[PDB]
């Protein structure tokens, strides 16, 4: 199992523009298109991302392409963030995946704010940090996902995804 498989489960796969839980235009595999309410803006952003006149519909391959860029972006953003890099560098690979997962979902910014958990995770005190991560809007809005991630994080295993 891996991050690709992992995130493919949390995000799903849609080929036609959709609104997420938060109500934003999105498509593919968790590829946020726009925070704006204009479906056109969304189409525009779509077209601009794909490089063609999509008319809000994409193909599997395109979705996948977005996904790769997005993952690769997440990995890179982590490595370039001073708050995060180190953390990342200390974790094993399973946990890294978890980290990546959250960055993918909430951005380098929204994640940099789990300072308290993160610093705990830095010390390797799993249970502690987990509970703390839970005391969050994140956790409250998308409990099931959040749970899969915090479990993974804490366990360093993939149990929550089988
Ligand atoms: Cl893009
Ligand atoms: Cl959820």
């Amino acid at each position: 199992m891996n991050i690709f498989e992992m995130l493919r489960i949390d995000e799903g796969l849609r080929l036609k523009i959709y609104k997420d839980t938060e109500g934003y235009y999105t498509i593919g595999i968790g590829h946020l298109l726009t925070k704006s309410p204009s479906l056109n803006a969304a189409k525009s952003e779509l077209d601009k991302a794909i490089g063609r006149n999509t008319n809000g519909v994409i193909t599997k391959d395109e979705a996948e392409k977005l996904f790769n860029q997005d993952v690769d972006a997440a990995v890179r953003g982590i490595l370039r963030n001073a708050k995060l890099k180190p953390v990342y560098d200390s974790l094993d690979a399973v946990r890294r995946a978890a980290l990546i997962n959250m960055v993918f979902q909430m951005g380098e910014t929204g994640v940099a704010g789990f300072t308290n958990s993160l610093r705990m995770a830095q010390q390797k005190r799993w249970d502690e940090a987990a509970v703390n991560a839970a005391k969050s809007r994140w956790y409250n809005q998308t409990p099931n996902r959040a749970k899969r991630v915090i479990t993974t994080f804490r366990t360093g295993t993939w149990d929550a995804y089988k």
